[PDB]
């Protein structure tokens, strides 16, 4: 894995073994935002529920918000993601399959919202620790929209 903001938020690809999950725990991960789709998880773990149970067995709290490869969260997914990541701010890991496109987009969007970074600066901050982070046109357009809508996103995230 890689930390974008040390011990607060980081990223990874999809683990294939429990050893990798143990290493997340050793690094200080406490909570995992699982972005792959069921079919991607099932290839490596048989069943999505089994995979989440292995995360829980290892003392990690998971949330499954499936995003297709090359894609972006829907608005409801994004609200749910940001409430999750800001609910308990320390020890958050986000992962997709490669840890580059989908995860990089979520991590960049987190920096835009929390720190007020411009899009290019947020992408660059993730790329310091994850080369190539944020891969597709759709992901770039999503970040543009999030930046432009920062105030309204924060209002909705911190409501209730």
């Amino acid at each position: 894995m890689y930390w974008v903001r040390r011990k607060t938020i980081g990223g990874s690809g999809l683990p294939y073994t429990e050893n990798e999950i143990l290493e997340w725990r050793k690094e200080g991960v406490k909570r995992v935002l699982v972005l792959p789709e069921d079919w991607e998880i099932e290839e490596s773990w048989g069943d999505k529920d089994y995979y989440l149970s292995i995360l829980k067995k290892n003392g990690l709290q998971p949330l499954h918000i499936p995003i297709p490869d090359g894609g972006v969260p829907s608005d409801s997914q994004f609200l749910t993601i940001m409430k999750w990541l800001l609910s308990e701010k320390e020890g958050n890991l986000v992962h997709c399959v490669g840890g580059i496109g989908r995860t990089g987009t979520i991590l960049a969007s987190y920096l835009i919202l929390t720190e007020g970074l411009e899009v290019e600066s947020a992408i660059d901050e993730v790329r310091l620790v994850r080369p190539g982070a944020v891969q597709t046109y759709e992901q770039e357009m999503f970040l543009l929209r999030v930046e432009g809508m920062r105030k309204s996103w924060l209002k909705n995230i911190y409501s209730n």
